């Protein structure tokens, strides 16, 4: 599943990511590596077998959900694709 | 095929393009919004069908033509795609 992420969500490029959903539309989005200064992959869907279960993800998931539907995802030109 | 794209290329994000390509990578590339400010499109490579006979299109190939192959294509995560 894929949702379009506004202009005003933290968007910065490709990479994974966790985003909140709502009205089909990804209104904020963190960055694995901002999360995890300490990731160092390349991107990759299985990359989140490693980094899900980090404290500091799930303490960033959350935090957004309180407020919406948040998954785990990647996101690459300005789309935040499930995984 | 597709291309690494260089540090001082001009690289901004994702978006159609022109890129000039030496050596295995993108030395240089032009996005089709700043050629044409009234681009409106959402960077389908199908756009290219309408915008890729533009004067300005084939003006800012032609530019870049005289020193290095140049393409049409799509830049994303610092990379350009050929189309």
């Amino acid at each position: 599943k894929t949702y379009k992420i506004g202009k005003n969500a933290g968007y910065d490029g490709c990479g994974l990511c966790l985003a909140a959903i709502s009205e089909n539309e990804a209104i904020k989005v963190k960055y694995l590596r901002d999360i995890c200064p300490d990731y160092d992959g390349d991107d990759k869907a299985e990359d989140w077998l490693r980094w899900g279960t980090d404290s500091r993800v799930k303490a960033a998931a959350l935090e957004m959900e309180q407020y919406a539907y948040t998954s785990v995802g990647m996101a690459s030109c300005w789309e935040f694709v499930e995984l």
